[PDB]
């Protein structure tokens, strides 16, 4: 039943340990069942990825990463709506969006507060 | 019931859309929370949260290229044995395939969710 929980001590500077962690995955596990699941038909494995790592608190920044470049570009109606989709779920102060991508049956969790 | 949102991409298609989004959707989201309510908790005193964001955007597929990446700024504090054991303990989980991991730091209570497989 118990999640395992490993603790890893830093020489720099335990019953304790796992009540909290597992109290914080726990907390994780509620806010994500609650989370909205945007789905899209299909999303480029290096798009993806960008969007996994990076911040939304510079608008611009993001879609220049996301529009990416010329012949392997991603549409801009696109990537914005994705964009104001995340950034609408951020600013009611929730941590949490899935990220579902039909064409790869994957889907991915994306940290709003990045 | 969590909300699911469609965003349509029309400039790769032939025609608009077209459910099927809204329930395949839902069930990989299920298989999710269900893998991540099992996955193994990390949990440290305390992290640089310079070091936190870049172990949580970075692969472990090349030891010597996180270590890297951790360091990059030739400016992290982080003592370099703390960073490989936390490298290692990740990894071991990554190895058993493994997709999550949660990373828990006890000093903020501030958690967050490794893929283990970037």
């Amino acid at each position: 039943n118990n999640q395992k929980v490993i603790y890893v001590p830093n020489m720099a500077t335990k019953w304790v340990y796992e009540d909290a962690a597992r109290n914080s995955s726990n907390m994780i596990l509620h806010n994500l069942s609650n989370a909205p699941i945007i789905t899209v038909d299909a999303l480029r494995d290096e798009t993806l990825e960008i969007i996994s790592i990076t911040s939304l608190a510079q608008k611009e920044e993001w879609l220049r990463k996301v529009f990416g470049s010329g012949n392997n570009s991603t549409p801009r109606s696109f990537a914005t709506s994705i964009y104001n989709n995340l950034s609408k779920e951020a600013h009611k102060g929730n941590r949490w969006a899935i990220l579902y991508c039909h064409k790869t049956g994957k889907s991915s969790v994306i940290d709003l507060q990045r």
